[PDB]
């Protein structure tokens, strides 16, 4: 209970009163635990190198029987575990009594060990201490290795120490990001940094904050799209950024207020080049992590059967306007925001009984029509939704053959959007929103070269590559209410 | 005037009416301007590669005399420029008349050129078109060289297109961040992402940006530092963890302070102050040598018109204790407790005696920081120097000094009198943390055992300032924050 904390807290006072520093300043580690393994993992059983004295650190995760001559411990560090065999014969009695300097070590304590490598006669690789010091004691009681359950979200430090699956989840998350950064850097791109506080944000509700020195409300950025396109006008033909974006929307299993995004912009490249980029990226991404393009994902949870997602390119391409016109057997007349087609789309929303968006705009009705009849159609492999109407794509260049549409693409995994790209609209006259930042509109008048931009959802991508059902499991500290 | 813009807009709709698209969708270029230089720079004067047809792009930056046989253009791309030599003879007339297909081209136009490489007989490397197509027209009149002087901040695309000093400046900024990232990555460090919005301010001394989450009905503070969540990740087992990102302080705006700026904080288990001193000296010396080939650089401290100073980055760097030198330059004896009304009285009498701008509020920590900002920080301007052994009153999250009472094992590196580094060994005992009788989540994380850790913080925007020879913070940020 709280009793264990009260006992360990006053033990720290005892050692302080006995002239011992329970939190010493420096302990010179001469080898880490993973490095300890590789250097001595092929030693014989019972073979001791008693004449190679190491200095090792780590956390105690298991204390064994208190045999008054042999002590067994578990030293875990950097995600890997070794054994500690404290023998009275090998212990240095010059610094303290053997039984006295080991009965005080509880499970969870950070210790510093001076010893030599070797293997047990059983066959377990162990470090044999001649000297053991407490570096940082654990006042509370650590849970068992299967005791975590939303504590993993608030006390993430416990979740990283107890559940082995949690570390792997984040060792691969930053590997997905590092692979993405190298993928663009090796193709001649340019990582930059665009501001997060502006005067207008540019489908999102804005986080409003106030600057006290300037006395003006600033919108937290919802997308790094506009300032990156302004950098394309500036000459930076291949630019990207990987940072946090903000949505003041709802919180559920696949949405978070802040979330990691990546947007690159490619000069003189178009919609066809963006499809090839995503096919090359995701295929090599999952092959870099797994040695294969087919991955297993549990859409229904770990208790149920998983599905197989094949990442072998190419991926299916599906036009949104056509399949909405097929699965519903309807014909939508352009313009889609006419008072007749708007009513016709609402009629389909009420027949098939779907949550009608609020308010009923032709863009939201088309998006809602695609979210039910198209998105959750193909789950065993990623696919693109292509050629969105310009009523749904204000900054996407008009389609070069079919009127009313654009050259847009959205890739989905298990029916969730993880990618958004299109050929960038560069005509300032065809951009009617410019009669949006007025600084962006002015930058279009200075000449935006034919550009293709693409946006990636880092958190959702990491979810499906780690077999996770909730976005709270790919973020170290998800924002919640105390 | 703006009539140039009106005529270019009328020109661009008339071209649409004549059946031509002024903004085409895709042009398949097969070589970039830097590649064009790298491949054909070592050519003979007047030599033509008559059989290699290249498709090249770029922005037109100079339009010369409209002679009806030869046309000279300056085509720039990715910070480098080649010449365009359009000859009437070489022009494919089946696509249009030579004079008509080139009178439309204005300075600033993004064009796609199909031609062959070579040099003019005068020695200029050029591209010889046989057809040129407008990809994106520039409707406004572009300014001249160094025609910009705060328009360069509000229209950074103009600043990147005209003067090469800033494209070189921001390429150096990305190189500094890329070098730092690979510097930590090579040493087994682990880059993560901590939340940017939390519930309490913690890590430094500043004012936070306040925002409201609607569907959570809670007010969240924008993070002033990543110090608290990263130390929690040290307890989690990740012994070498760091993060690079933005941080927010609702303070003033001047030449060395910006509302949001880039920060980097790493935490290294089983390392203390000494290990961080060696880290700081090895990082800065290697970074400067990696960027310049020497450890000595020149910086214009107070403008490009005045005398600049030379900064030597050869390790090691001087170490200066804050209380030790505040006592020697003011020939006063300030002893502990520093927050006592006797020491506070003597410190504030030094403030009046030297006509010093008093801090607000004049706490023992802010009085001590202002005294160092007036008597120690503006000292060593020929070499970066460390401010060492700060009192515990100015360091709530720093471990007590192992041999000097009332102090912490803290270090602050200063370049030209401006703080660019903050580091100390981490206070790992929850009992000596006064606020943990900050967040209760960070206090509870300390209870579960924080190994002896050394943490450090870097001001990326201030570092790129002194390494790109810039005087203001607005010159190292792409889109600095400013009001209409
Ligand atoms: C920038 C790249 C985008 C491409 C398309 C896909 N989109 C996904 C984004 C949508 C979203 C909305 C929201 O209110 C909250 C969220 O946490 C998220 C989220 O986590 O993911 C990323
Ligand atoms: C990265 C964390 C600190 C380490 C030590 C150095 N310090 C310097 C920091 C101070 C500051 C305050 C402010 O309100 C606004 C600013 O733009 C800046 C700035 O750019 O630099 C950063
Ligand atoms: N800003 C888009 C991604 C980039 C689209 C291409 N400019 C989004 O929020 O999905
Ligand atoms: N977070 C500190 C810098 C790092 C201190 C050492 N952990 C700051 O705000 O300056």
């Amino acid at each position: 209970p709280r009793l264990y904390f009260e006992n360990r807290s006053k033990f720290i006072q005892d050692q302080k009163d006995k002239g011992i520093n329970p939190y010493p300043h420096k302990f010179e580690r001469t080898i880490s635990i993973p490095e300890f393994i590789e250097k001595y993992k092929d030693l014989g059983n019972g073979e001791h190198l008693e004449d190679t004295i190491l200095n090792i650190t780590g956390r105690i995760m298991r204390v064994s029987a208190s045999g008054q001559k042999l002590r067994f411990f578990d030293l875990v560090g950097d995600g890997e575990k070794i054994q500690v065999l404290a023998n009275y014969s090998f212990h240095n009695h010059e610094k303290g009594n053997f039984a006295e300097c080991y009965d005080k070590i509880r499970r969870g304590d950070i210790v510093g060990i001076v010893g030599f490598p070797g293997k047990s006669k059983k066959g377990e690789l162990s470090i044999f201490p001649k000297e053991t010091i407490l570096l940082s004691a654990c006042l509370h009681m650590l849970p068992m290795k299967y005791g975590l359950t939303e504590i993993r979200y608030r006390q993430r430090y416990l979740d990283l120490l107890i559940n082995e699956s949690s570390r792997h989840t984040f060792v691969t998350r930053t590997k997905i990001i590092n692979f993405l950064r190298n993928f663009l850097n090796e193709r001649g791109f340019f990582e930059v940094e665009t501001p997060m506080m502006n005067l207008i944000a540019g489908n999102a509700r804005p986080f409003i904050t106030h600057h006290n020195d300037l006395d003006l409300d600033l919108y937290l950025r919802i997308a790094t799209e506009l300032p990156l396109k302004m950098l394309i006008v500036g000459g930076i033909d291949k630019v990207y950024e990987i940072g946090k974006v903000f949505r003041n929307e709802g919180i559920d299993n696949t949405h978070n207020p802040e979330f990691t995004s990546c947007e690159f912009y490619w000069a003189y490249a178009d919609y066809n080049d963006l499809i090839k980029w995503s096919e090359d990226f995701f295929s090599q991404l999952v092959y870099h992590l797994f040695g294969t393009y087919k991955i297993s994902y549990n859409k229904d949870g770990p208790e149920n059967q998983p599905i197989e997602i094949d990442f072998t390119p190419p991926y299916p391409k599906v036009s949104i306007v056509e399949e909405i016109e097929k699965v519903t057997n309807t014909i939508l007349e352009q313009p889609f925001d006419s008072n007749e087609t708007i009513e016709k789309m609402i009629n389909i929303i009420k027949e098939h009984k779907i949550e009608l968006p609020n308010p009923p705009t032709a863009a939201k009705l088309l998006d809602q029509l695609a979210s039910h009849f198209i998105e959750n159609k193909y789950n065993d492999k990623p696919f693109f939704i292509v050629e969105h109407p310009q009523i749904m794509s204000p900054l996407a260049k008009y389609h070069r053959t079919k009127p009313g549409l654009t050259e847009r693409l959205e890739m989905f995994i298990c029916g969730k959007e993880v990618l958004n790209a299109y050929t960038e609209l560069n005509d300032p006259f065809k951009q009617k929103e410019c009669f949006l930042d007025s600084a962006f509109c002015t930058s279009l008048e200075y000449g935006l070269p034919p550009t293709g931009g693409l946006g990636l959802g880092i958190d959702r991508i990491t979810m499906f590559l780690t077999n996770k059902n909730s976005i709270k499991d790919v973020i170290l500290f998800p924002t919640m209410r105390p």
